[PDB]
């Protein structure tokens, strides 16, 4: 025996994280035995409360792997024998690691799933609550980093939390496909003692059954599935990170990340970085490794089950751990930062009114392309003169398009700038109230 | 100005592509904008029949593109203009490429989608009617790459199907987000004029509409996950297609492929070269390194729109062609490859039974650790015998255990041994029954929506 | 039987069509060393070597004619051939294989796409280098974390960005030398079965050595990986130049201008410069990186020798050489013709970025690193409290914080003085920065030649 | 102000402090240059080498204890190298920063396992070279598209994978060289302040030069990506071999039986084994890739200069480095130790595999490679007809098919004489085998 071949095939360092999960499925199993005949009454007794005291070692960190130990599912029934003697060999009748491991893994990841949903949700709330407080606050939109025009802050909170909320429902069509119970699927074949499988579902309190053996144990979709959905909600978190890092700059001053989630020297106590948002925007490539990796790992692969397989535990550990952390610092950071309504306001320039004032002309029956000329000009009248758009004097306007009234005057205004955008998903107010409405309806949706 | 940089930012040679569902987005607009008194009803009616005549150019093949033009939204602008006039220009009123292009590329993948649908769907039912009639071919069945147990081939066929059925169960998923309409969002703040969005909707025949401007016109979430369902369907067409090349080969001896979907030589003339199912299986490096691509453009992007989105086309476009050429060439490699009836069953070895042997004393209620150990001294006494198994004396099998009775003869066929597995999933002919009637339900869903 | 959807995705001629005057300098080698074989006539090598130039020329004009029937360049170059001098043309690929055929094909072409990759990688190198030399009195924000962290000279930060292209520039030419390795001659899988002279092959062909298994040179795609990979970090640096250059385009920072020939904008916000090039750039890095993904995919797990899982590599190939080459081009154009605001650069520079060279003052005197710190930290505290700067406080002010502040200390508040501590080789000093400009000219050079 | 999730996402001391030697050595060389720069007096270099030296040995013996204060390998030898000799120990960090410490410990780190990783990579090709010079007799079917296509030596097909492996030798080495670059002395980022000598921290810490710039030092993470690049591509190499072997494993296939070490099997069929080992292996390509895939996108569009995302190259670093040194040895266990059926790869070879050799036969006669190629048909074609081998047609039959054919032509069908055709240089002619063999000595020899 190579020692490098022994560690190296060797999973119970990590597996063992699905030590209660793997007792469960096993107590299940143990149940469905018994009423095939294949236990006695008393030798189910016996088995379930050996069982229960695995579980308790595992759960009061008091478990002690062996040398010997290959996986978390040899662990548990070397304890097992250990505790109740031979009585414990009839439990793996029928039954494969093939099967036990992704029973194991669809336990582990319906219950994390659950915490993860908790968390987005949380997030998505924050972000929507935030925006409803902060509605009448101004800022610039931009494009190519650049000043576009006037928008709501709110609108902007919104568009990140709508993004989330489709991240949101991703997990809920993951989760109904991982709530598919494998077990009785055996090593490929499927169970030869005819148990009773919908016994196992109802046990284990999975939502249906899997339709083909061969599939269940070789398929690892739920996996690809949950690092697909985990990838795209990081790419989401990047970008509001990377928003909210270069808004919290010294150059833009819109915002402040409090205390907590920001770092900072003694020598520039005014100073802070952002390094919560830096871990967040890094950690979509974390996850989007791990993605890639299994992708890498299925690909080309043999029906059925091969040891390849293995690699798919760690990479989901690793997910799950990193998307609970992210989420909720995410929600931190955002909960608590500080905006500088003064500084965002002040960022609004009378330049970024430019489309409006040429919409001032559409609504006035001016074809498009001239009311465009239109502004055109006047934005290259006032440069002339020195001057910015809303100091033009109705005459200076007139020049160049009688259609300028002296109502002109509203375009500058920022209020009236973002009020042009009354169409549905747009920044009016209406419409971002409107929006607050459909989020809130949404995640209630969700959460039930 | 530079005609590098020109080049390298126009998007005109590939998304030309969307030429008719940049018309069709034109005509609902047109529509609105006349609803919204931006157009008059005569202005309208010309701009409609201008629109519809550079539709049937570009399905012609005669739409003249012009060095000008730097994408297909300005090619199509230009044409108008040359056949209706100034009028034409009113068009792009309260619009901005930002949301024309996000509307082209949804409507655009909403038809790809349903094309491709459609070829899912004719492969896993291609597998499936070849499961329910060769559903008595009986076949090893590997773990490792090792014969591990008996099992029908019709099981082997169904689970490529079941994995092809979630893969169209997400189609549905992802369909469903990308049937949002996003035209009306503007540049990034909303549509200033107060376009009515639902009509747009109505008239484009999206199911709902966008719920904020700036993610509308910012997000790629409907390419993302377009590529992350495509590049899971592709996985499982490489794994089908190691499978198949495997069982293609004179060592295992399963099956050959038709000529038509294989490739030889007259020197060698019994010899094929399933190119196809290569083809295939690299088709899942070429479909990841889109989802690759893609994710890595939008990772870390500021908000809203930036040129760096202008990536999307050119991989969605890649995978709407691979898929669909993909999907077809695998319906048409299951329907016609030959299988070896006859070298499937001699596959099958007494050897594969020594598990059969145990469950036969579990049965009995012998305890699975010893049913095992009798199962093992029976291997060892026919080894130290230079016989198999199944030509052990009952006698023989006696002095290991008197559990093992004359009925025991049964345990030696490999009928008996795939029926054991009548437990839903397993590989007993009414589980491979059932498993039919379940797909066949479930496409019956999948495709009544 | 055929099947239309099957023989479309089959073939490769769509886009092995590129490989056309690489594909016919290998049969014109090839076809030489056929005849040192004696499998070829002299009268007939002129022949056939007469009828690839034709073919050469019709492909260079543009006129030739690629038909139904052909499958891929291999294919289609020899019907043409045929068609041109007869019969004789059959005898060209007389143990020779497709197999041999395209690698050799792909890597001369790979050669020479990579030696105009060289020229236009090394030109954007000294375009950063030289402008540094320019503009090397210009001080600016450093930033950790988009924070201000301390004064830097401007070139620091454009020889940053020089000195990793010049490793991009390193791996390049340690691609290109396995690249340089001829696989002709290697057959199907076991070789050139004629006894072929490769050595007359490499020669004609002008590769550095020849392939050492015909096995590997057959199925390995390690040189389209590498040169994947070479080419995906080279666009990860873009993407970091791209990253700062749009932030520091951005009217917050002011930092600098990009040309209008790099920039797209409107007449109604005529100031305003959106940094498209810079953006397509940024983009590429995924686009490029999505083309090293899947080739590594395409080949994991394959069984030897050829599959036609292969053919994936050519398309991969064909865009990233596209794209450095656009890509590298509008990158130079950007450096070389944006404008910086020394004004902006220069009034970002705020005394609270001192407080470190205060305390670093008070180092150089003797003073502990805690303590020297520490009292720096009082003299930030000591300034908030009176309404003023650091660099305002009065000796007195100083002295009632450390004893070690001299009148001296003045010469801390001077942002070209706190750039001129880091002379020690690599720092921001400009004898450093002089140095910088003098290796990296010394290393293009270097990478020129090789 | 504090928040327990950020402050566990935001430490690396978990993962980091495996640099604890190597940021010891760092600081030792750092406090001799800080001696020679004035910064120390002799007397306090000695105590503070002194009290790094403990530090190493609490480490070397796992005897170190981390406190919760601890956010990283660099805090916590700080804290320590204080309560072992007092304040003497703030001068230590004078000029210097975390930022250009910890590439510098990570490139330290990254230099001594590369070493190890050259060690176990040419080992691993020393035992295919070897192993093909002695069985350089063996003759099997050789594959394109997994269908046999002409017979090869088996020392070809052994050689193949060496030479690949060859490659990524040489990569290794070009990587170590950019690794082997001096980043001490850079400071956050405009360099170190206090004229340091950073000849002598190269000297001292023995790289081969040193940094050029201190901002792209400190920020560039090329010398993770590309040894990641490098790995990678080692693992796809790994991956098709492994692939290999585990098809010519298989009981259809029969070429080779791989050792019980490396293998697995079950007690109901001993004289099943599954190679278990190949699947960990080819599994590895995925985990490696996902290592490279998350590094590229954690550096794709970051500002100059540091920023907490770059955080995240450890633990790929870690993982790869720990996934070669493993893989690369159980490759070279499972290639050592396996057995080959020299008696199944002749079986597999067939008559059907010369009808090429057959043409080669005409050509080599003068006749143009169509005919050649037509007439093999046809002598294929007529075997075919009277239903016998191609070896067994009749030379009368030979001749009515080209008048080329002669007594001679006996010699076609016989496989050393087959594979004895490819004498070229790379060919499997046990000519050219002997010439690579002994071409792959001299470059694991130079590779040293
Ligand atoms: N070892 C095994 N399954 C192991 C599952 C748990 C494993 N750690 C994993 O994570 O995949 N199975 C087989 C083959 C079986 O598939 O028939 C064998 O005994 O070699
Ligand atoms: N050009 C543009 N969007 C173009 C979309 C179509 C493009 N080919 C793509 O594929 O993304 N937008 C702006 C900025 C606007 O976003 O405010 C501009 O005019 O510079
Ligand atoms: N089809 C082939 N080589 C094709 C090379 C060019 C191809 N378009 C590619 O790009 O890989 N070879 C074989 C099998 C040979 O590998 O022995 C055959 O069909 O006979
Ligand atoms: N935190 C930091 N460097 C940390 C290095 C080690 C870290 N665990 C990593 O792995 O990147 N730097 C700064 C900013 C400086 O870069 O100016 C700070 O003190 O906030």
């Amino acid at each position: 025996t190579d020692p490098i071949m022994e560690k190296l095939n060797s999973s119970i360092a990590y597996d063992q994280r699905l030590s209660e999960v793997d007792i469960q499925g096993s107590m299940a199993y143990a149940k469905a035995l018994e009423k095939a005949g294949i236990l006695t009454k008393t030798e189910l007794e016996k088995i379930l409360s050996g069982l229960e005291k695995i579980s308790e070692e595992w759960s009061k960190g008091v478990f002690v792997v062996k040398q010997s130990d290959e996986d978390i599912h040899t662990a548990n029934e070397r304890r097992l024998k250990e505790l109740i003697g031979d009585i414990a060999g009839k439990l793996h009748t029928g039954r494969s690691r093939n099967d036990q491991v992704v029973t194991d893994l669809k336990l582990f990841m319906k219950n994390s799933l659950s915490i993860i949903s908790t968390h987005l949700l949380q997030l998505i709330k924050t972000l929507v609550e935030r925006a409803a407080i902060e509605i009448d606050v101004i800022l610039p939109g931009y494009t190519h980093l650049q000043k576009a025009q006037p928008i709501r802050w709110s609108q902007f909170l919104l568009s990140h939390a709508v993004a989330l909320t489709r991240d949101s429902e991703r997990l809920g069509e993951v989760k109904k496909r991982i709530n598919v119970l494998p077990l009785g699927s055996g090593a490929l074949a499927g169970n030869p003692l005819d148990i009773d499988r919908e016994m196992l579902r109802s046990e284990l309190e999975f939502a249906s059954i899997s339709l083909n053996s061969m599939d269940a144990i070789s398929e690892r979709d739920f996996v690809v599935e949950f690092l697909s959905f985990a990838t795209l909600l990081m790419i989401h978190l990047s970008k509001m990170a990377e928003d909210l890092i270069i808004y919290s700059t010294s150059e833009f001053g819109f915002l402040t990340l409090s205390d907590a989630f920001s770092t900072g020297a003694s020598l520039m106590p005014q100073k802070k970085n952002p390094d919560s948002l830096e871990l967040i925007r890094s950690k979509a490539g974390r996850v989007f490794g791990r993605l890639a990796s299994i992708l890498m790992v299925l690909k080309g692969l043999p029906s059925t089950y091969n040891k390849d397989l293995q690699e798919d535990k760690e990479a989901v550990f690793d997910v799950v751990d990193t998307l609970t952390a992210v989420l909720q610092v995410a929600t931190g950071v955002i909960s608590t930062l500080q905006i500088s309504k003064e500084n965002m306001e002040k960022a609004l320039t009378p330049e970024m009114l430019a489309t409006d004032l040429a919409l001032y002309l559409v609504r006035k029956g001016v074809p498009f392309r001239q009311a465009h000329t239109a502004s055109g000009k006047a934005v290259h009248l006032a440069e002339t003169k020195g001057i910015t758009i809303n100091k033009l004097s109705l005459e200076d306007l007139k020049s160049i398009s009688p259609q300028f009234s002296s109502d002109v005057s509203q375009v500058f205004n920022f209020v009236n700038s973002v009020e042009q955008y009354t169409a549905l998903g747009g920044t009016a107010k209406s419409s971002v109230t409107t929006q607050i409405e459909q989020l809130r309806e949404l995640m209630k949706k969700q959460k039930e």
